[PDB]
């Protein structure tokens, strides 16, 4: 009658679908992490507190724009909002900070010297592209400067050039030395500093530009939790970011953004090298035909679920909400289906960065994800995850799968996991329990980074280390108990699964207990 | 390396997903019917010609607005466009006409009082709101919610006392929705009665009947359509809680279903619409009755030449869910890019159809398939099993009424179902079913029936060769019957293409 | 090894295709072997070899023998079993089972002799009498039997079967105190042979005066279980339960299903019983012989589904009464009982009176071990978990997690500390591949555990240590030492360990994955 | 009826749970019964009863008996069989199978004693406690120190300790005799594919027009190829069934199967060569691989052994028969039970009764799902038509699948998908009719009606003959739905048409 449990018990997926029930309400816990891009509509301490209350788990900073001073202040503000709740550790919600790199972008110049000016473009008309910096702030209906120095070499005649999220389409007629002449194949308003794509072209910008170097250094100085690396093409790109981050940034997670055809093709090597993946559908759906994006998304989510590495679904998930308080039916569907596909996290960009309804957008992602989570066909999912798993003598892995089996058997209210590094909780998440995973840690970075994983609710235990280690273990379990009760995941006398190890330190998780809530 | 054949052979759905390949191009055939709403953007004969070339299969006329004269001219223009291709039956594509009814409506005329007092009819303001639904008090209790102007405003409860739960600009003659209520307005309005007669007179192929709440609303629509309209398909629009809850009885009485998501997401929480969509698609798939996914599928294309990433995903996921048809409303009625919208649904649908996990899907449709002594059903399942076993280029079905080809479609073959018919209405109505590619044979009835049967099979061979579904020497499946007339399909053959 | 290539197959057909005669099984054998004890196997000396050969349960057939005789058999089984108690690592618990006579029909003596036989010829006449003057004067013309009411339950046309159904008779005339019959299947007729009336509704009591005395004797002798013969319905089981009473309340009642009504009323019988015997001997006389595999598979499935022990019995290695090795059908029967899901398999004449009792035990051991490895655990465990219920019981949740974990790491064993056996029973019901080493201090728990597939019971003799954590470890390390000594695993393998959070029954909640020291 | 409650279960466990002794099977029994003919069964009058009791194939064991003797058996088989010929509606074809002697090795022993094996022909007539002569000249090349040697159907076990001779130690002792059979477990025995006697016997089989050969001691594909060569052009249509009898045969099973027309699981000899506890693994592997390949497989040896002396079988025997069928065996077999026993007719009837019960208890839902999943997409029309027919047969629970066939092949292709419905294979070819018995579910009927002058009418006459057969034998009745398979032109290789038709 609740949590789509009648659908959960179907012997076929068709029957599962037939039993999906709009009158079967979900549980409290939402498992899929929500990443919100911060910008002018959401960077105030005031709004950020409401973002957090509304379900934001990760704050994304887009380094395609803005100065270090600006990003430093956003980061300061996220931390002020986040620590405003720290006085009761039981109700404190950790919040991660993500740096999203500019990476190898092509950008246009300023329309008539203004960052906000635009010119309407009639379809069929003519337009000159120039690399002459003379016109870098004098773009208009007739001449359009962009910043890719090498553009003329990697494009031939008849090549297609796309501007502003692929919405403006241009065809190369004649090649010059510092220029291109083009006809507006598809028209609309042209604005300032818009993204440009050359889908037919072997673009040769570096993996990690000088600007990216400076930004990644700022990321280390600012103690960011993860980097979302733009336009990753191959494993060596990932290795370059990892080496750039170097020793000071060794614990920073690298999520590779797959946004072009080469990244999809070389996906397996990229995943191996990365800490996680973002399906960056914006650019991806300009670089490859828009009608193939769902194939790429489902392939990458599947391969990440198979590897146990976090995957993020991104871009235009609730786009209409930039201007409207409720989303379109396609948007509702997109969010639900990302969760049903297996995505660990879902993302907001303009919806939270600049839109008129940032909070409504976060709340809608929260609502849809929780409904979709209840609609998952765990019976087949869990069977297939168990089947496809390399079978190993690893005792931590055996403990994790037993816990998840145990949690299904008793419909547990949670799987409580003590973890220093997060790994033990990550191992549970990989097997996709219905039960929320309460990951208890003293490590603040573990607690923030754990939001990358479906089902993990990180809680940051601030209690002092007790002299007797068994009493210290029991202290943290009890903390987890108090957190679940306060958030309404479970109540006195419900059963929960508890995972602990046999000695202190990382790598010893080997003990699964089935315990009633006190 | 074509048609996601690699992913097709996976032992698990997870491995199927992992094998999906953006570099594995689909075959030419696109199976999912595309329904386009016609309006100022798309109504001229020349544009309609291009709409058909772009992939429109069904022209939807929204009777919520427009005169009979207007709609009659729209239908005439659809038919001029469609018949401009009639000279070559091998390439001719039938186009269906669908009449989507206005249906029963509630219309208007902090703290706010709702009054039914018709002296307050033209005296609407911030203290007094008049409504035209006299039974509203029977249907709503204390605490019930009331939405105004397609959801824009929110309220809580021969008079009603209400606090305004979500404010806005309140206008004249606005739509009202009563979430969770058993609305007892008649199954059909006065206008609807007249529009349905017009539909019959104009020889429309199907009716999309609005705001269907129970089996008896369907029976009423059926009764209005009457004997002259007995062959017109009734597709029930499920738009509110009651229709979802009483889905099984509606489905049994209907020819098929529309998941009317626009109205559904005003009536039920927006975050639950996907549940209702997936339930209805699965139940229609289990019954073998056509289901249409509707509303905002490519909505940004009203203004823009490319869709959003969520819209791309929505179309694909509707197809993967099992929807027989996908629909366009404003995108084709009013938008700046109608042709591009139709083309994008075609491209996505075709990719999605190749990505289907047929191995589990057919296995489950088998398992849930009732054992009956019906010969046509046994022949259909055999033909679909045979088509997977030999990777046939098509399944060719001779059909008078469509039913034989519908029975094949419900088992969801990968191979296109070429439904050869001499009945023009059957050829139009067949677009409602996933996988059916209808062809209208215009050749005279040969004196020897055996030869007239072979003439039609050979017609289907010429269509597939011309359209690039298969070539000489490929194997196709062919369904025929033991005598003339409907109901006798019992013969499945594996035949080389000549 | 262990048919692990076959185990990994994604279909049953492919699993079959991968079964490999060159993939040796593990040392552990999970299916209990029940051996009927008689003159071939009763001496302490021979009982010691029975135990070493793999016997887990000694069955005593109360269809024959006096209480004085059966008390001596029990004493001998206990003396043989305790001869191994000096080394607790190699001690094997052995259960004692009492199989009731029940409502049997028996013929009299051929010409005053226990061994004499006469030949009955097809078509000849044979008169059945109830007159006790002929009780010891049966011959080819006159056959006495002890069912006084037989004339009221048969008609003309009725068939009457004698001697494991090998001799058959058709009633030509009903008299008042007799029946005139015609021989259909002839053969050698001996003394005191079992009789079946498949058509008839036999009205002998489910629990006779003699059965009552025998069940009271079972209680007094501390038997582990009772196999109740000819159970027809739930109330029959309740009559046995009533006789065992409060004092016999921990004795397991295994209902023997050996007639048509027992099969028909199976579900109510199982609900009332602690387990089932597929008593195939009488069963294949009471119903058509070609239907017995149907009843066997039905009963084994229903028992596996209910989580109740089920025993496959009768003629499994029959030829081995006379020969040192079995027929191919017999080889197949034993393997297929195990593949069906039988917790235990049984030997009757093979061990009671045959010439090769030790060989018959060894052979059941060898075949069962091979069959166990060949089980398709992938589908079995998936179905057991689906068909089980989602429940608020924390011990069930831990049991199913311990089994799942055992598959993931291909554990050497699941080690379970248990007082009453229930926690190890809960693991067994999920059919892990890993042997379940059940460590108990309770002697009866230890013996009765043999009724569950996969459980290797070990009886801990060490006194309770004051420090409970240390007492837990003591028993876990004892299990480790048994596993190494029996070759189940070696140092550095991984095993699953199940304990509770405190001492006493009913707290099993802790699963650990630990290396073998 | 027909365990149809059990047939609908969603799991195998629930399928087991619903098996019902009071759910009676249909009339049709699908599993062929192969009966060894000998003193007990060889008279024309007994052979008539054997046919009426369920015999489909008469096996002749050429390990003993003269060509004259066997010729007379064959003659009697055909006399009994043709006595039913007057009514083709009711006529049951009976096949004749020739089972070869095959290669052999021939020659009180105390446990722990030392015994020398000599190939020194000196001691041909002088074996004893200390020296034992063998006729296998290459024995030393195929055995190692530590190799086992079994003597006389496994009674005696020797182990090699030093390798023209071998010094062995007795491991399992017993009474040694003259001319006792020898087996070499795990060895690659290099004896010829066929003995000189086998070659003569195989040519006699061609003379006598036998339907199939059961070739003894098949170890490798080349063994099958040599049997095929001996049968030659005149014998090219005779089915070769390889008897798998030892470790090498089991290990080289894939190549043997590909080269053969089918397999016998030769459990008697296999349980001498390999540990008896492992024989069930060998059987289940070979039956599984035969099902996957669509080739007939026979289960043999001791299936109803106790019935040589008794009129009812043991419970283990009943179980073995039912389990061979549930394993997927196309045929089951009787040896001494029919050749020499006191109850030949009862043994045949009991295999009939068990088989039919077990066929109803099959879990077709999972079985059919897996066969399709493991069966390649190919462009072959007959295969596609065949799978379509079986699917259609399940969807309407048809009374039969009627298949016209010249060679048998179209019917064989249906049989591999394991329908519940009997497959009535209508042919004009008498050898095809007899050979069809090798395949689970095929009831071959031999049509003797004149060829009609319109080919489509001649097709229809054969379809209606099958209808009369099913009606006459109680498989179905007027108004039942049956599946019919035919082709688009005459001659083999063109079956492509599936129709669902009411029985007239």
């Amino acid at each position: 009658q609740t949590q789509q449990l009648h659908a959960a018990m179907a012997d076929t997926f068709l029957e599962h679908m037939c039993r999906l029930d709009i009158d079967s309400p979900p549980i409290t816990a939402r498992n899929t992490g929500i990443i919100c891009t911060i910008g002018p509509a959401s960077r105030s301490v005031e709004t950020l507190k409401e973002m957090i209350k509304s379900g934001m788990n990760v704050a994304r900073l887009n380094f395609s724009h803005g100065t270090h001073e600006y990003h430093a202040e956003t980061i300061k503000n996220v931390r002020t909002a986040t620590e405003s709740f720290a006085s009761d550790p039981i109700l404190y919600r950790p919040v991660a900070v993500a740096l999203d790199t500019k990476g190898p972008e092509i950008r246009t110049g300023l329309i008539k010297g203004s960052g906000t000016a635009e010119v309407e473009l009639k379809k069929g008309a003519t337009l000159k592209i120039t690399l002459d910096n003379a016109y870098m702030e004098k773009c208009d209906e007739n001449i359009l400067w962009l910043d890719y120095k090498n553009i003329c070499k990697v494009v031939e005649v008849g090549s297609k050039i796309y501007v502003d999220d692929g919405l403006i389409s241009l065809q190369v007629k004649q090649k010059g030395a510092d220029f291109l002449v083009t006809e507006v194949e598809n028209g609309g308003s042209l604005g300032s500093k818009k993204g440009v794509n050359l889908p037919g072209a072997a673009v040769d910008l570096p993996a990690v530009s000088e600007k990216d170097i400076q930004d990644l250094k700022f990321g280390v100085e600012q103690d960011v939790d993860m980097v979302f690396a733009s336009f990753i093409r191959k494993a060596s790109d990932v290795h370059e970011v990892r080496k750039v981050l170097g020793e000071k940034g060794k614990n920073i997670k690298i999520i590779s953004k797959i946004e072009n055809h080469e990244g999809v093709r070389r996906f397996d090597e990229i995943l191996e090298a990365s800490d996680g993946i973002m399906v960056a559908r914006g650019d991806l759906g300009i670089e490859i035909p828009a009608e193939k994006v769902f194939l790429a998304q489902k392939m990458m989510i599947g391969r990440c679920n198979r590897a146990g590495k976090p995957v993020i679904c991104a871009t235009q998930m609730l786009e209409s909400m930039i201007k409207k308080p409720r989303p379109t039916r396609a948007e509702g569907s997109d969010v639900a289906n990302a969760v049903l596909d297996g995505a660990d996290c879902i993302m907001l960009s303009g919806e939270t960065a600049k839109g008129d309804y940032p909070l409504e957008a976060v709340r809608m992602q929260h609502l849809i994800a929780r409904e979709a989570e209840a609609a998952i066909y765990h019976l087949q999912l869990f069977e297939e995850l168990r089947r496809l798993a390399p079978i190993t003598s690893d005792p931590t892995e055996a403990t994790a799968v037993g816990a998840v089996e145990a949690s299904f058997k008793c419909c547990s209210g949670a799987i409580i996991v003590l973890t220093k590094s997060g790994r033990s909780a990550h191992q549970v998440a990989r097997y996709r329990p219905r039960a929320p995973i309460i990951a208890v840690t003293r490590n603040p970075q573990t607690a923030r980074q754990a939001h990358l994983y479906r089902g993990i609710f990180p809680v940051l235990c601030k209690d002092p280390v007790q002299e007797a280690w068994a009493e210290d273990v029991d202290l943290r379990v009890n903390f987890a108990m108090n957190v679940g009760k306060a958030r309404g995941f479970f109540k006195k006398g419900d059963v929960v699964i508890v995972l602990t190890g046999w000695r202190p330190g990382s790598g010893f998780t080997n003990t699964m207990r089935v315990v009633p809530v006190p």
